[PDB]
């Protein structure tokens, strides 16, 4: 069926010594044979953490990209460097981008199909913010992020899709693991109407919002959850326990 | 003395063989020791950059960061991991950022403020539009950038300024010396009055807008032109003769 997948997303946090740290810890740690971890640091640190990185179920990604892999950008990140380094995956649509740095839908749709035919897999975030969850629009939401998506990207073999409310990032504040199946449910139906039965079945979507060592283990029986995008935990040991929660 | 000071700006542009291959050259080439030289690459490549750099006159700088060391600011640079891996500038307000992706004059402003307490260097780019330029605003708009950033810092000790007209940014149209010196002189004279007589002595006025190994030499009598800041030439061997253009 579905790898569980477990993404730690570093945000703008870490040294030399503290990602020393974390990946020595998921090199020494209890790991199931069947997930896939994925750990995505700031790109200052992307070469040094692949390099560092011994366990097969652990790949590297980055946390944001432009849409073209050279040119006149400055301070922008390539997924051509990205790649060249040993990364694996790029982070597109995080709330943080699309909210303080503006980035729309079609910028982000853009650059996801521009990551996929570069050989970059794309971990997609989508998700409504508080006000829109209160007026009923949360699927209205998420459908067109997707939507914008799907007008360029046709395939969805190389995307991971993070569902993360926006007024849960950061704050403590979590879906319930019944909600949040129920949203999951919905986005996988319109997927299969999109991409196909098949590939709908095959499609990762991640959870993410304030989840934890201890909530994940809550997400366990919900069948259209396939694993986190875990940002302050991500930072710490409890992510162990959230790559081991399905055991 | 003011030391010449020429800052190589990579843009979206590299990888480990092609900027191992751009370093090496620095390292081997025939230059004076009182020269300033700057490299910026993708952040990609920083740490990698400094690990192989063996030239006193060369060190390295990031294209551009955020106004906070830490937190959840998804795909952004951070001064205190620049630092981290040996970097000492960081190029801020670059028009590239300025345009493209909107960045305020405020936010460069208190970028610039925040690089500068975190103990690394900023490289402050300024310049006009075409349209500007033609309706006579070219010393209102640079004064109303600098200005900007002088409500929030009060010492250009570690700041070096480019002035780098838009319309002469990768386009082959490069500003004549006599118009350089003339902009410059009348910038000096500005940032005087704010920081004093020493300061606007001491103080770094870079030109860029395709500075290339041709027309560098051009500009060595020009008094108030204490350098470059070049993009597409950086890339070149090239590079090396607008470091030694003041021969």
């Amino acid at each position: 069926a579905r790898t569980f997948f477990v993404g730690g997303n570093f945000k703008l946090n870490g040294s030399k010594q503290s990602i020393k740290e974390i990946v020595e810890r998921l090199n020494t740690a209890s790991i199931p044979e069947n997930v896939e971890v994925v750990i995505c640091p700031p790109a200052t640190y992307l070469d040094y953490s692949v390099s560092l990185v011994k366990k097969p179920q652990v790949t590297v990604g980055a946390q944001n990209a432009y849409l073209k892999a050279s040119g006149a950008f400055t301070g922008e990140n390539s997924v051509d460097q990205i790649k060249d380094v040993g990364a694996k995956y790029v982070i597109l649509g995080h709330s943080e981008r699309r909210s303080y740095f503006h980035e729309d839908d079609k910028f982000i749709a853009d650059k996801t199909k521009f990551a996929l035919g570069q050989g970059v897999g794309v971990i997609l975030c989508i998700g409504e913010t508080l006000e829109e969850k209160k007026a009923g629009k949360t699927l209205d939401v998420v459908e067109r992020q997707l939507n914008a998506v799907l007008e360029e990207v046709k395939d969805f073999t190389n995307v991971v899709v993070a569902y993360e409310p926006v007024w849960a990032i950061g704050t403590g504040l979590a879906a319930t693991p019944e909600d949040a199946q129920d949203i999951h449910a919905s986005i996988r139906k319109f997927l299969a109407s999109k991409l196909g039965d098949k590939a709908a079945s095959e499609l990762r979507i991640l959870y993410g919002g304030s989840a934890n060592g201890s909530n994940a283990v809550t997400f366990k029986d919900k069948a259209d959850v396939d694993g986190f995008l875990v940002g302050g935990a991500s930072l710490k040991p409890e992510f162990v326990d959230i790559i081991n929660s399905r055991n």
